[PDB]
């Protein structure tokens, strides 16, 4: 029984997805508390959309780059959560040290159903290596805490 997550942060340079202004460096919308709206899924399954809530400068510390199966790259603390093809969200580490697969997604759209829009990829995390030390951050929702990174990953966010 988890008593609690780790606080977890993803490095300046990982871009969000947002509706209002496309993919866009956390370190850029926490460093000018931007207010646009992020993709999210929900427990059944809804892709949708909701404003950011909560912006934290978390400071700095050593992060990680993690390569992925399509040469992106996830900038984070090893214990980032992201959301697997089944549907867990477990640290990059475990995903990369377990080679699961990340569950990534490649008139009105939205709210629709993950598995019947959109281009869903599973996608392995191949590799990593140190960026050394890199301004941290992470954000909060009102909803629920994941949001869709510009490189289709979607990432756990703000427990506090
Ligand atoms: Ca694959
Ligand atoms: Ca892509
Ligand atoms: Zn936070």
């Amino acid at each position: 029984a988890m008593e609690k997550f780790a606080e977890y942060a993803l490095s300046f340079g990982t871009e969000i997805l947002t509706v209002e202004y496309g993919p866009l460096p956390i370190g850029k919308i926490v460093s000018e508390e931007i207010n646009c709206s992020v993709y999210s899924v929900d427990p059944e399954g809804r892709v949708y959309t909701q404003a950011i809530a909560q912006w934290h400068d978390r400071g700095e510390q050593e992060v990680l780059e993690y390569e992925l199966e399509d040469g992106s790259v996830i900038r984070a603390t090893s214990d980032h959560r992201f959301l697997t093809t089944d549907y867990q969200l477990l640290a990059i580490e475990e995903i990369f040290a377990r080679q699961l697969d990340l569950l990534t997604l490649e008139n009105h759209r939205l709210p629709f159903p993950l598995l019947d829009a959109g281009t869903i990829k599973m996608v392995k995390v191949i590799g990593r290596r140190s960026l050394g030390v890199q301004r941290i951050f992470d954000i909060g929702l009102p909803q629920d805490h994941n949001f869709l990174l510009a490189n289709g990953a979607i990432a756990a966010a703000c427990f506090n």
